[PDB]
């Protein structure tokens, strides 16, 4: 119910009516202000509470980032309060995987959004780390949808859909999802798995992502990548202390919220180095 707190956090100043332009402006403000991060699962802190109060406490009041369940959870509550009709969906991540790869777990969550006067439903995803669409996408197959960054495309895959994006020089399948509404409890089960399981990439490693000035800032451990329209520059971070500095400065995460910096640096040192 802390609508004001959220809007100030994302530095939004426009209108609040449930329209297409507002949805575009909110998604752009959210993706540019709240970083993607897995500092909680990395530090052995599970992501179990997906209520409006818990997510606003962390992502707004404490100035932290989060992952898919936290990002799409928070924006989903905000949009519902503004008058948008929000349906929470579940997805399986297939990024960089070939078509014959083993069936992935349902560890991603996206939103199907409608509003007064809309021609059709819209896909909203502000929680897909390094490749999250910075614009609401028409929930329709075949159409190429250009954003402020990469172009996106949805295609019909079996009993559901698949979101694809043109990364570098080829169309890459990001995730496959069903358009069926999933209850909150199913999302909690998925979030528990991805934040506690010893095999999860969010437990074993560090991942951080943001968007700032027509560019994508992606961090995989000590590997920082800045993806621009022109090209990509890669920076190999020297030590765990420099990694924490990047998380605080470049990514705008309140690192002090995690606890003693020495413990976070030691965890990054043992995991990334
Ligand atoms: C919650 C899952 C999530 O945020 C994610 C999965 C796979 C790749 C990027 C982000």
């Amino acid at each position: 119910l802390d609508l004001t707190g959220y809007l100030d956090r994302i530095n939004y100043r426009g209108a609040t009516d449930p329209t297409l332009d507002v949805l575009r402006d909110l998604v752009s403000a959210h993706t540019g202000a709240i970083a993607f991060e897995n500092l909680d699962p990395l530090m052995g802190v599970p992501v179990d509470d997906l209520s409006a109060e818990a997510l606003a406490d962390k992502l707004v009041d404490r100035r932290r980032g989060g992952y898919c369940y936290e990002h799409n959870g928070l924006i989903g509550y905000v949009l519902a309060e503004l008058g948008y009709r929000v349906r929470r969906l579940a997805g399986r991540v297939v990024w960089l995987a070939p078509p014959d790869a083993p069936t992935p777990a349902q560890t991603h969550t996206v939103l199907a959004v409608t509003f007064p006067g809309c021609q059709g439903p819209y896909l909203v995803d502000v929680g897909f780390g390094g490749m999250t669409p910075t614009a609401p996408l028409r929930l329709e197959t075949g159409t190429v949808q250009q954003t402020a960054l990469e172009p996106y495309r949805l295609d019909d895959r079996g009993d559901g859909l698949v979101l694809q994006a043109m990364v570098r020089d080829e169309w890459q399948a990001l995730y496959e999802f069903s358009t069926l509404t999933r209850p909150q409890v199913d999302l909690r089960v998925g979030s528990w798995f991805v934040s506690t399981h010893p095999t999860s990439h969010f437990v074993t490693g560090l991942m951080a992502a943001t968007v700032a000035d027509d560019a994508r800032w992606n961090l995989m451990g000590r590997n920082l990548a800045i993806h621009r329209r022109g090209g990509t520059e890669k920076i190999l971070l020297e030590d765990a202390a420099a990694v924490v500095d990047t998380l605080g400065d470049r990514f705008g995460i309140n690192v002090a919220d995690v606890g003693e910096r020495g413990r976070l640096e030691a965890r990054i040192d043992k995991v990334c180095f």
